[PDB]
């Protein structure tokens, strides 16, 4: 059940009722194709050249408040892998493991267990159905099938610099990508959870081609551990508030997703950046501020005194739209045309100067000046909390304006600081 | 014809001449795959496998002025359309209008008039041709050809989470793409610029993976509707003009893409998201803002009192060059060696200290630094405007310096401001 | 030999030890594939739709301180050749100097020595083998295969707008690469450093496409040129740096990479552009300032009189890390729960508030609230920095928050500004 609120007071909208999903860590496989160390002629012999050609290729290879984000390494963990597997003995100890089967667990010197996989063996084709010789034009056709992995690996590896992401189908197929989700060292609801959703795991997840050495090729795969699942989330929209006269302005710069995590709350201020499959919220804590649950009393009392609400300031009263989860905050000032029009694309409502909203169950579009947005079609509630716009209470002759990262209590001090002059000013001229 | 001109006295230029293509809505289609619900038999068994798996695959995944712009949806309207297919009957409905032909217009029950069309049908292939059966490796190699555009069509939804852009040759043929735009609600003046711009249709459209259903795949591709074409539009360049002795500076922070609009004019603050075909202006209204036509007076005269000019200050005197549309302006400022040089990389150009210009009539590259640029060879006429650097009449003392978000005015007024204190207190103290 | 300082005096770090290999210039090479203009039967029929289709397709397209950079047109070079090569006779003399060889250096007609390479001969195989046309089934296959690579380059220049980066080995595979890049009019050195990397040298590059004519395809390769080579590069990290009792921050802003460069220091403040591969640094010079080698002196004495070192301010004490080279900086604020953590991920280290740091000697992980971050593992030798952090020299009362653009000289001023007028009303109070 997806909700939402639209504050009029200060011009923003949470969305509630989401449920995240967290990528929290890493967890680092280790993928091996096993090779061949060596008209109809003249057809496998150029399908042989493209085998050969990609295997010493990829040995040529292996030869608002975003500013506030901390700074990570996101294959550090792979590479810090792959490192490992150089080391004398590593990857013959591999390649022993997967003599009998296809996937088993590994443990690496550094002290971290992986997983296994062979994906191809052209090894086992070359050496015994190639290498006897062609008579047949099944043969070469089965050859072109079986090559055509390595190659399609090897053109993407070769456009990336060694490192790809999202995860393709030809460096994990879904049956493969969905076998090594069963066996990792994870709970249940997260298997099930990587398992219904897997074009979300490819998307956050990393290859890093890392070895060809002893007839195996080896790259990383970097999946993500999802170390935080089914708390709530909500999705916070803030457009411009702004006098309707010589005008001045505020905006809650605090936009973004935010998800209760450990007792505190992540915050996420790109929100662009989380991925949303219908209630569930997939960000990236490597993108987060970690904030104290009282961030949310900004919401309900932006003055309040437990946390000190972000805002920035302006004169710039330019007109624009947000589009919400279940609606859409209109900004509209000056002479702009700011309407929404209904299931017919008739006008239903027509904006005045000021910051309002109207929710998706009459309205398809909102126009802003030349600008068409059309609003989400997602069922849920939303709710108009009335208030008197909060830039109301601010006298625009002590108003600090270019104020980017700032808040209330900075503005206010600021306001106090300019007031302070005023009245001592006013009282030295009169005794003078 | 294409001309430009320099201001001298505000470090900016004007690039005219061009005409819009702005995209303002869009057109929502359905494209439909009909499906089979089912040596060289063991060519044709794993190939079939493949087609397996990309059904069952699809059938899981269906389970500086920029921050000023508003927020939008972009795929709202899409995935508008796709919520209606899976409503009772409505997958029926296309399949029924879709046996006799392979294109047709159907009536949704949102009210929406949607055009479909029958890409691949594998339903016919493999029914009638492949499930008698294998003798003929003609069979076989023709499978694999018809597999093959769903094979493809299922790893680009895989690795995009069912939403892709640019819209590929495997989602829409060039010829389905110019049959699509034939046969839309549309004037002929529109489609002829589709017609003639399909590459920036396909970067400008999305294909969104919609349902599998009854036999039938469906996805809904999203294409600009050009509701605004013909008009003039003219891209602002602005570079920092600082003194040149303790330096104070200003940039105009308007640069972008404008483009006459409905009696006002739309600007894209990023000029760099607009694709630009010859004299051809392909923006999006999303990343826009509508402004009063008196923005454009910033260029003649930005004192001018019917539109406050927006600009930026700084101390921050660095060198750089902003390369135009027909020539190049450079900021160069402290040591830096700032040369032009002509079609035999001669220098023939070296520039003071200061912000100049040069057209690329006789240049070929400019270097600022350790940098070097080649200009634009676009033919055209360029204009030098003469006249006083406008940072000549500000007084250091009192200038308002690390002001993103300003404009002509204010920084006026907080010139005035800094001014009323100096005299007053030199007239209280004088008094006392 | 990579090693690292940490300055606990000003929250940062510098990563050294590393040679640059700075694309400064762009060398432009011609690319043509020559065309032929004109059960087994149908199969072949087919593929030759394709190859139509293909070439009337290409038709059809024929017909913190990143804000201080300046603004290139990175094309600028390659569409320039292309635009020659329209020119009468142009196409004609390159096909004259490609009949007998598949490489030739050809002397365009605005002065430029261009290198042509033919990588595909459809005309040859499709006048002399095809035409006569079928009985061999290798001979369909065979079409298949030579047809490919022209239906794959029409694939990407669809939907990149004939325009593509990084170039992939469809356009230009790495036999034909290294075969270009050893015939390029530059140095060994240079011609080493693009063999030995040329999945950096791919990333670089753009492929431009250019005409289709008198039964030539061609399109312009815009290779990097690498005219900075094997100078001292340092990466500069840098972290919030405030109060820990209300409490004031700092945090430098010129981070990025900087590599010494013809007598000055090219910065590059958005160090994620560049690429690393071991020592080595790719940065592109479009993408840097030109700065007085007196920068480094921020380094080691941020308040030295020969740079004034940049700096922003704020109150806004939220916790992260930054991940450098070797290490990690922990910015650590509030109630924010910092650990590093060993080999075995037991905790061995907690921050108290304030910056601080740690190096990848015995440290796999950071954690920062909510999110962990893993170290880089690269070897190298960190060195500690002991020092008062220079927040603790500024008195809060006057203390300038809220500057972005701002520097240590900048700064000192505003707060000497502020004590004037508190001591000046302090003795006109008196006095009264
Ligand atoms: C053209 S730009 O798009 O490159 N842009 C960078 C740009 C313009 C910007 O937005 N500001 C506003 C701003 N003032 C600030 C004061 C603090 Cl204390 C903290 C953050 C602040 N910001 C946001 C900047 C954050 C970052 F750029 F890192 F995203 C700003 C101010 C002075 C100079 C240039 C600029």
């Amino acid at each position: 059940n997806i909700t939402e609120e639209f504050y009029q007071s200060t011009c923003s909208a949470v969305s509630k009722g989401y449920l995240s999903a967290l990528r929290t860590g890493w967890y680092t496989s280790v993928i091996t194709i096993e090779l061949s160390n060596i008209a109809k002629v003249k057809l496998i012999k150029q399908e042989l050249d493209k085998y050969k050609n990609a295997v010493t290729e990829l040995q040529l290879l292996m030869q608002f408040l975003g500013f506030l984000l901390g700074v990570g390494s996101a294959i550090a963990s792979g590479v810090a892998v792959c490192k490992v597997l150089h080391l004398e003995g590593e990857v013959n100890k591999i390649k022993s493991a997967l003599l009998s089967t296809n996937k088993a667990v590994v443990s690496l010197s550094n002290g971290v267990s992986v997983l296994t996989f062979k994906v191809l063996d052209l090894k086992n084709y070359i050496d015994k159905q190639l290498l006897p010789i062609i008579s047949n034009i099944e043969t070469v056709i089965e050859f072109q099938q079986k090559n055509n992995r390595l190659l399609e690996i090897t053109r993407e590896f070769s456009v990336n610099a060694g490192v790809t992401t999202p995860v393709s189908t030809y460096m994990l197929t879904n049956s493969e990508l969905l076998s090594l989700i069963n066996d990792m060292p994870i709970t249940n609801d997260q298997k099930k959870l990587m398992s219904n959703n897997v074009q979300i795991v490819r998307q956050q997840s990393y290859s890093i081609m890392c070895i060809i050495k002893e007839e195996v090729l080896a790259y990383v795969v970097q999946l993500p551990l999802y170390g935080v699942i089914d708390t709530p989330c909500w999705k916070l929209h803030t457009s411009p508030l702004c006098t309707t006269n010589s005008n001045i302005c505020l905006t809650r710069t605090d936009r973004g997703w935010y998800c209760d995590n450990a007792g505190s709350v992540s915050f996420f201020p790109q929100a662009e950046t989380c991925k949303v499959q219908s209630n569930r919220v997939f960000c990236d804590t490597m993108n987060s501020l970690t904030l104290p649950s009282e961030v949310n009393l900004c919401n309900v009392d932006i003055f309040n005194p437990k946390y000190d609400c972000k805002i920035m300031t302006s004169k710039t009263d330019v007109s624009s739209s947000v589009i919400t989860s279940l609606g859409a905050i209109v900004s509209c000032y000056g002479k702009t045309k700011c309407t929404a029009s209904n299931k017919n694309r008739g006008i239903i409502k027509t904006f005045s100067n000021g910051c309002d909203y109207v929710s998706n169950k009459g309205v398809d579009t909102v126009s802003v000046g030349n600008t068409l947005y059309y609003v989400n079609k997602q069922e849920g509630k939303s709710l108009y909390v009335k208030g008197e716009p909060i830039i109301n209470f601010y006298d625009p002759l002590v108003f600090p304006s270019d104020e980017f990262d700032a808040s209330i209590s900075q503005v206010n001090e600021k306001i106090n600081q300019s007031l302070a002059f005023i009245r001592k000013s006013d009282e030295l001229l009169s005794a003078i």
